[PDB]
């Protein structure tokens, strides 16, 4: 199942979409600068691109780390990003009451992994009718993603993206089960699956991120998700592999 | 470090405290019945007791599943429990806004394991000044507990309990690392460590719960956390606690080293 | 099911048996000194005791680190231990050819974890008719122990001990699943289950917490190593604590 | 570091080599037939190929299960394979005493995963001077492989291949850490690393799964792939495409 996000088609058989940006929104000027860089690189390579940032990050490393500019100013910034570059945007939400006003502006709303089972947030997100990115918790098996999908469906929204971020592997370390992508596709109706390489790696380097991104994209994925000419060299390699993989028909039976 | 909860002393070298009750509050009458049984049994065995229940099941499999009585009715039930039995109570909170009204009634407020990283909820809980039970996520190592403790300390609340519930082990399975208890004691300032045997078995029986509870308490813990239904069958509670008390008494009588 | 090892009764509802000794037999006099200390401490506390050592360490840190004294001299040392102290002994075997000559002298023979699926060794060990200790591989689940047991049974030997050594937990880390003891008892006919606390680790407070936790589940024995690994002089204090817990547990009927 | 195996160049920046064949040798005729198929498919795709089989099944579900043909008869069969097809072969050894006679015939000798820390078998294998394939145990981390490599080096053999077969993941399951390949390259002197996809899937062996997993591993730039209506060819076509692309990009 493909999802149209403005003029982008997101799907496990479509050219990969890059989701990237900055961790937390700080100011209009700084956001536009970082976004302009992603936009310039992705436009040069012909890669569809969706700008990501948090306006109110609830799982910060310290209680006083900056949460972001907050909802009202954050949405103003996202409007400006959309107006300037004509690209879609994605942001996370953590309170039910935020979902509607965020969804007025942000094309894709994201369900944090730690909130993935919180029924009230699932419902409030579903009811926006917007495209939703579901971050897969590290302790959930790929066959359990269907239960989250089922709750969104009950609440009336099927425009769901499944975002891999690795799996708990003993203490601290995460490992990405390359077989999990296929399991999610088979059990969740072939919804777009994207790969958050960055999270998957923070518990373990450019060479690593490249190996791990390439390995995942070799399984045929709708997109690559990054958390905060290097970007260019990286994306050239990902695009090479993605173009190859996507040009070949799915093996048939 | 010990924590006083009314007349209870909770600590890793004190007689174990039972945190027991039910999954979710369903009615006043059922709650009082179950509680009365836990109270009668614990009083005769001389085990300090704190009644546990959730007022809301926030993460059920279906949007349409029964969720429990809710905050306003739930707090009314907890008030009645406290008035009738004179014991402390514990419940979980899932939204920052709930922390203050819950804390007015409930002696211990609990941070759900799935929410342990939710910084706004930590801060809201800390600011109540109540005793807090931190459920250790299945995906977090015992040496990472200190980062959660640090957050509560930076927010001004040091009355913290660390609650083991097992660790992720492959897909859809949990294992309890009996060494993790000592790691949490050594890295988190010897705050009280308790063991949720019920949720540690989620992915696996009476015999199993006893073996696991005995093993954990053998490491010298402040408390045991469990659920029953009329989860262990409620009528087996007394026999189960006799065994746990026997072991706890023995362990706590031996000097540390 | 209990197993008689000379005058010792080994079983999940019997007083625990200590299996202890050293890593590798390196010399006679030092072996006897160490054994003497285990004997004195276990005799004082009334704990049945089986002396453990390897004569041929097949998995060494370096290719030329000393393997140990080898079969012929190792068995002579075991005979001397048996003659001097009148206790049983346990050692591991790595090759089918070693099973007979080791079984003639040693009261328990041990199947190394890394060799647990090697059918020729299983058969050769089974055919000795000796008591066998099966070391559970860190990658095998407790419900897969029955398959090793089955192979010993097919080969005609039911005098089997199952020995927990922990489970692989991510990289380089082991966890002991306290529920695995019960799974092994329920699936393998209540054969004696013993706990190798030493190999389950990789320090004193940790070994004690882990040993107590395990023994709380009701086990036939505890398996450990010391160095002249727990320090040998703290042995008494350690065993006092284990015995206290074992005595309490075993004095209570199984919850039925 | 590359390894020459007759006319094959095995290395992490060389075209991938397929190591493939069968579980256990059962008879001369069925071996030749299977080998002929691998040869025909690999030759037409232009993929270097090494034939794999065991002469003995050392871990049998039953004491009375069939064990395979054994050393003497097995080595006869391997000699016939080499003579008929002019390819190298690989087999595993389980006892020190077997290493020299096996090594006279078999181009690559393999250290079984369960025996990787058996020092006497390491030494005996090293002393053959043959190319050795070291199967990484499911319970050993990638950073520990350097200790095995060190032993073989001390014993005088540097012609080592490191073979990934997955890592223990809870009970009765495996997962393959795609970052482990890089760890092994970086810590073991860039020795050839190959991927045993077959054994990595033991606990899951669907065709779509094997392909996804093989493609993912080969995306990390490996020396080879190890495995046991025209499934092999369809699979190899896709693997070769990806390998050619990855190998054509310069290392960063
Ligand atoms: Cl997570
Ligand atoms: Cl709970
Ligand atoms: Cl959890
Ligand atoms: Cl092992
Ligand atoms: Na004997």
């Amino acid at each position: 199942m493909d999802i149209k996000i403005n003029d982008i088609t997101l799907g496990n058989n479509s050219p990969f979409v890059l989701f990237g940006g900055i961790n937390v929104l700080e100011s209009l000027d700084s956001t536009l600068q970082t976004c302009a860089h992603y936009v310039e690189v992705t436009r040069k390579l012909g890669i569809p691109y969706i700008f990501k940032a948090s306006f109110d990050k609830a799982n910060r490393s310290s209680i006083h780390s900056y949460r972001g500019v907050g909802l009202e100013e954050g949405l103003k910034i996202f409007e400006k990003v959309k107006a300037e570059f004509g690209i879609p945007v994605i942001t996370d939400v953590h309170e039910p009451h935020q979902c509607q006003p965020v969804a007025e502006v942000c094309d894709v709303i994201q369900l944090p992994a730690f909130l993935a089972q919180q029924t009230d947030l699932v419902v409030a997100m579903a009811k926006t009718g917007n495209v939703v990115n579901i971050k897969k918790p590290q302790f959930l098996s790929p066959s359990q993603m269907k239960n989250i999908v089922e709750k969104f469906h009950e609440a009336g929204n099927g425009k769901l993206i499944l975002c891999e971020r690795g799996s708990s592997f003993g203490y601290d370390n995460l490992v990405v089960d390359m077989l999990g992508f296929g399991v999610m596709k088979q059990t969740c109706g072939n919804l777009p699956v994207i790969f958050d390489v960055t999270h998957s790696l923070q518990t373990r380097r450019r060479a690593q991120a490249l190996d791990l991104a390439l390995a995942g994209m070799a399984t045929r994925l709708a997109g690559l998700f990054l958390e905060s000419h290097l970007l260019e060299d990286f994306l050239i390699r990902i695009k090479a592999l993605d173009d190859l993989i996507k040009s070949q028909p799915i093996l048939t039976i």
